[PDB]
């Protein structure tokens, strides 16, 4: 039966999540490939991490035993957060607790990771990432964007 989403559509709902079942039935690869795709698009992003520190090439990457587990992470976290669709209040807190504070990850990098996101799936899935898809996951992506940024806010960092 029907649960309401909050500002995107129903329709666009089901786009997003339609897509997600398909990444999460191969959560290992698309992590790997979204985290590859993030790192040699704005290698900064993998400063940060010193558990990515000796990763300088792709071979090195996909060989990784540490960025498979966080790529795990990361898409599982994100795919349950799509699944409130719209209604994650009480998901972001705990996210934008380590994030803000344990991580120390910007705004920006969302928005790096997003565009990685798009392009995998764009990538991998024709079949359900049509044009109208594409866009649908724009929107719960960038809602999921403001909504932490506001939630960083709360505590205070300049994100």
């Amino acid at each position: 039966l029907y649960f309401q989403g909050k500002v995107l559509s129903e329709g666009e709902w089901q786009l997003v999540l339609h897509v997600w079942a398909k990444v999460e039935a191969d959560v290992a690869g698309h992590g790997q490939d979204i985290l590859i795709r993030l790192f040699k698009s704005h290698p900064e992003t993998l400063e940060k991490a010193d558990r990515f520190k000796h990763l300088k090439t792709e071979a090195e990457m996909k060989a990784s035993e540490d960025l498979k587990k966080i790529g795990v992470t990361v898409l599982t976290a994100l795919g349950a957060i799509l699944k409130k669709k719209g209604h994650h209040e009480a998901e972001l807190k705990p996210l934008a607790q380590s994030h803000a504070t344990k991580h120390k990850i910007p705004i920006k990098y969302l928005e790096f990771i997003s565009e990685a996101i798009i392009h995998v799936l764009h990538s991998r899935h024709p079949g359900n990432f049509g044009a109208d898809a594409q866009g649908a996951m724009n929107k719960a992506l960038e809602l999921f964007r403001k909504d932490i940024a506001a939630k960083y806010k709360e505590l205070g960092y300049q994100g």
